[PDB]
């Protein structure tokens, strides 16, 4: 009986097995525009992909990683509201059965179509298991995904999802670059929060950027048909793959404009 996104072993049943699911860092969470504040303390976010060498993509039977080879200060993201480098290592998406639902965060309660998830681990801590110790271990850059005009970045990911449908395959995913995945602006705001899906470990610093990329109904389309299960089992699509939003409690979340 692991966890998942069913009625019998979703989100509100991951306490049992992870208490932290209560803790006071909780991720994802509803972003109160009017109430976020402008923090002129931050510094100007730096999001350096160029390097970026992708390696593989895989389905866990939770969404599915392209995975980066982070063995070198390559893909690397600085500034904001960070103290020092965080190295890239793999992103993936959040995604729901229909248009209208499929985002962790929300913005004034809204919620968009999917979420990507840009996952990186400070540098200091020398790899990422160690820096999901740490409660500055995680930087996690969120871009909210709306239904619209097609995203040509992200087409590369989507035509290879056939070859990944159900848990446990992957696929050699080689010179993919992330930075086709980037809307305009980087105005972003951020929080202290955790990963988003069990073990949900508090040591992510959240840079969720304001504005989101579109991407058409084609190729939502497609991400709704994997498989959360495994060859030879029964069929169960991947769909609403996502966390619901958790209580803010004691933090203030901050904005970059
Ligand atoms: C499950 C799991 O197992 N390991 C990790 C992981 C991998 C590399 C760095 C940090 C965490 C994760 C993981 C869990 C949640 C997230 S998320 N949705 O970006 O908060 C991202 C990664
Ligand atoms: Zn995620």
């Amino acid at each position: 009986h692991h966890w998942g996104y069913g009625k019998h072993n979703g989100p509100e049943h991951w306490h049992k097995d992870f208490p932290i699911a209560k803790g006071e860092r909780q991720s994802p969470v509803d972003i109160d525009t009017h109430t976020a504040k402008y923090d002129p303390s931050l510094k100007p976010l730096s999001v350096s992909y160029d390097q970026a060498t992708s390696l593989r993509i895989l389905n866990n039977g939770h969404a599915f990683n392209v995975e980066f080879d982070d063995s070198q200060d390559k893909a690397v993201l600085k500034g904001g509201p960070l103290d020092g480098t965080y190295r890239l290592i793999q992103f993936h998406f959040h995604w729901g059965s229909l248009d209208g639902q499929g985002s962790e965060h929300t913005v004034d309660k809204k919620k968009y179509a999917a979420e990507l998830h840009l996952v990186h681990w400070n540098t200091k801590y020398g790899d990422f298991g160690k820096a999901v110790q740490q409660p500055d271990g995680l930087a996690v850059l969120g871009i909210f995904l709306k239904v619209g005009s097609a995203k040509p970045g992200l087409q590369k990911v989507v035509d290879v999802l056939d070859s990944i449908k159900t848990k446990g395959k992957s696929a050699d995913f080689t010179n993919f670059d992330p930075r086709g995945l980037l809307p305009e602006s980087l105005d972003y705001w951020t929080y202290p929060g955790s990963l988003t899906t069990p073990p949900l470990l508090e040591c992510v610093t959240w840079i969720v950027l304001k504005e989101p990329i579109s991407v058409s109904s084609e190729q939502v389309l497609k991400f709704r048909k994997l498989n959360f299960n495994g060859e030879g089992e029964p069929e169960e699509l991947m769909v609403d793959n996502w966390r619901p939003a958790q209580p803010l409690k004691n933090r203030q979340i901050k904005a970059s404009f």
